[PDB]
């Protein structure tokens, strides 16, 4: 559960929020194989609320009514033909699965639902799975208002009701059954492993039970005895009885405290500077690398939701972003994945944005084609941070370093630093207030190389920034803290 079961030489994932099916597809076969991503998070596909006060929100997606592929996406004709477009191109496809909970107690009954299933909360009736009182929580919770109230308990936040979202009884064989029947719908179309959404309010002992009633992956694609990769959603920023290493046998997780602690130190919060970053990994507190799942933003935390963070960086802070990526995507700690987002009017009263609920792009709510424009830019709306080319080539710069070791830290004991990946690439970084111009040891053979920040290798030239390495690996850099990029990277597919 442990291994992400990319192709080999790709070491990452994006996340493709909220797009559908059918250009995730075309983005498998006209970017994402030729850039060299390792595979896709997809929103939820499975059947969810349609809500509409507010206007289709994103997070209606996180409020299951049925496991029917049938979602504003694409319904399951349109998802196989993603999964299998995806797979023949070697990209593959992860699931954020959606499987603590079906929708909130207190939605009205009817057939507002993405594929017009009929469902009743408060009977506790959701006879497209079927599921009925039995395979909930209501009699188990022991909190007064039948939700969770205090993280300080570790049992009730497992077993009452994560803001009002009706609380399954994974306990229960026919519940895991259920759950593990969609998931191996899932795994036999092809898809590649899954998001666990909400792990933190799953017992590990549940998730282990269903994961046991998982097929190995589909064997037109992949090697016999695959297990689908496991990623658990616990938010774990160390204050509470919860541990995410609790949930270490069942695949990794996902460590929130990455992008909260990288967020503070280029935004240099608290007299946090990059300089610190010398021990960055398990020495700042966070789990083994090998159980890491890692990223700057998620979709949650990049609009406040989850557990937020000021901190956070975001497209919306893109040059500090770009840099945090770049940071993240060559340093070895864990397993990667790029946020892809859409564009919304955020809107700040008292410091909170009154649109943070706002969905995809859409027309009257139907979701907009991903349009791509002459430049390799997304249209309508959609942000396209993975075509950024200082993302991109941040994607590959990981791919070709991937294995080599952390060496050759530089620091000036403020937030000018870099450092290498043994002979294959080198990374410089300046958010100082002033310039950074200085001859460093690279690690890397003799040559001219492109920075694939400011430029890219093109016909052989580039069309950036050059950096010249001489005979005893040394080479001379300079970033203004005036720069668009203050970062330079060289790797050896960048060297002419
Ligand atoms: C995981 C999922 O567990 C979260 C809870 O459902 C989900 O949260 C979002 O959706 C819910 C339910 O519609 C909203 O109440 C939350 O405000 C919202 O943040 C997460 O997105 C998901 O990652
Ligand atoms: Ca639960
Ligand atoms: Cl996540």
């Amino acid at each position: 559960q442990y291994s992400p079961n990319t192709q080999q030489g790709r070491t990452s994932i994006v996340h493709l929020f909220e797009w559908r099916w059918v250009d995730i597809a075309l983005e498998c076969e006209r970017y994402l194989a030729p850039k060299g991503f390792g595979g896709v998070q997809v929103s939820p596909p499975n059947e969810n609320v349609a809500i509409y006060n507010p206007f289709r929100p994103w997070w209606e997606r996180y409020q299951p009514v049925s496991y029917k592929l049938c979602t504003r996406s694409g319904n399951e004709d349109e998802f196989r033909n993603m999964v299998t477009r995806c797979n023949n191109v070697g990209v593959r496809i992860y699931v954020d699965a959606v499987i603590n909970h079906m929708c909130g107690n207190a939605v009205s009954a009817g057939t507002s639902s993405t594929c017009g299933s009929y469902f009743n909360p408060g009977s506790r009736d959701f006879p497209a799975v079927p599921y009925s009182g039995w395979d909930f929580n209501d009699g188990k919770c022991k909190t007064g208002s039948g939700d969770i109230e205090n993280y300080n308990d570790a049992t009730q936040v497992r077993d009452c009701r994560l803001t009002g979202l009706l609380d399954l009884a994974l306990e229960k064989d026919y519940v895991r059954s259920k759950i593990a029947e969609y998931m191996n719908h899932l795994i036999d179309i092809g898809v590649a492993g899954f998001r666990l959404d909400a792990s933190k309010h799953m017992w590990p002992g549940d998730i282990k039970a269903i994961l046991d009633k998982l097929h190995n992956l589909n064997s037109n694609w992949f090697p016999a005895g695959s297990k689908p990769f496991i990623y658990q959603e616990v938010i774990d920023l160390g204050g509470e009885p919860i541990k995410s290493s609790d949930y270490f046998g069942n695949g990794r997780v996902t460590e929130f405290k990455y992008g909260a602690k990288l967020g503070t130190v280029i935004r240099k919060w608290n007299g946090e500077k990059m300089s610190y970053l010398k021990n960055w990994g398990e020495g700042w507190g966070f789990v083994p690398s090998d159980r890491a799942l890692v990223f700057v933003d998620n979709h949650d935390n990049q609009r406040g939701h989850g557990a937020g963070g000021a901190s956070i960086l975001t497209f919306w802070d893109a040059r500090l972003y770009k840099m945090a990526v770049g940071f993240m995507l060559a340093h070895p700690y864990g397993f990667t994945r790029v946020m892809s987002s859409y564009r919304w009017p955020r809107q700040f009263q008292n410091g909170n944005d009154v649109n943070d609920w706002v969905g995809p792009p859409n027309n009257n709510g139907v979701i907009k084609e991903v349009t791509i424009n002459p430049d390799t830019t997304c249209g309508n709306d959609w942000v396209c941070e993975h075509r950024w080319r200082q993302i991109r080539n941040m994607v590959i710069f990981r791919n070709v370093v991937d294995g080599q070791p952390f060496t050759n830290w530089y620091d000036n004991g403020s937030n000018q630093v870099a450092f290498g990946r043994g002979n294959r690439g080198f990374i410089v970084f300046n958010n100082d207030d002033w310039s950074f111009s200085l001859t460093l040891q690279t690690g890397l053979p003799a040559g001219t190389y492109c920075d694939v920040i400011s430029g890219d290798k093109i016909n052989g030239n580039c069309t950036g920034i050059k950096i010249y390495v001489s005979d005893d690996g040394k080479a001379h850099f300079s970033i203004s803290n005036s720069a668009e990029d203050p970062f330079i990277a060289i790797h050896a597919e960048s060297k002419l």
